[PDB]
């Protein structure tokens, strides 16, 4: 897998945000993840967790796996890096993401995600206190 540039148009939640990607804008919804809504337990803190990692950023770059790139809301499916750092990772080793939505052949980063899940999970943090 390789990372492409993008640029952050605007925060939306803890597993979208619309970046602006070859030039054009897209909401793009993080892979292999699933945060709670803004109107759940949680999802107001995701939503903060995402928003800061993503604004503070000097660099941010998209990475697609080896499967679909778009889903069927016209979504981009990628892995989110913010000045070198996962996003989807950090999300869930803080406890404020499950890992989800693991499709056969877009599941690259799979392993390491549940690893920080049974982190978390260890920790007692957030969505596993
Ligand atoms: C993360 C992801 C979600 N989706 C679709 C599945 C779910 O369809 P449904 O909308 O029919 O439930 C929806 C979940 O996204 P959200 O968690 O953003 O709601 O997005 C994919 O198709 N591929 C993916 O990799
Ligand atoms: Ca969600």
């Amino acid at each position: 897998l390789h990372k492409e540039p993008a640029t952050l148009i605007k925060a939306i939640d803890g597993d979208t945000a619309k970046l602006m990607y070859k030039g054009q804008p897209m909401t793009f919804r993080l892979l292999l993840v699933d945060t709670p809504e803004f109107n759940e337990k949680y999802g107001p803190e995701a939503s903060a967790f995402t928003k800061k990692m993503v604004e503070n950023a000097k660099k941010i770059e998209v990475e697609f796996d080896k499967g679909q790139r778009t889903d069927k809301y016209g979504r981009g499916l990628a892995y989110k890096y913010a000045d070198g750092k996962m996003v989807n990772e950090a999300l869930v080793r803080q406890g404020l993401a499950k890992v989800a939505y693991v499709y056969k052949g877009n599941n690259t980063h799979e392993q390491l995600l549940r690893k920080a899940e049974a982190q978390a999970k260890k920790e007692k943090l957030n969505i596993w206190s």
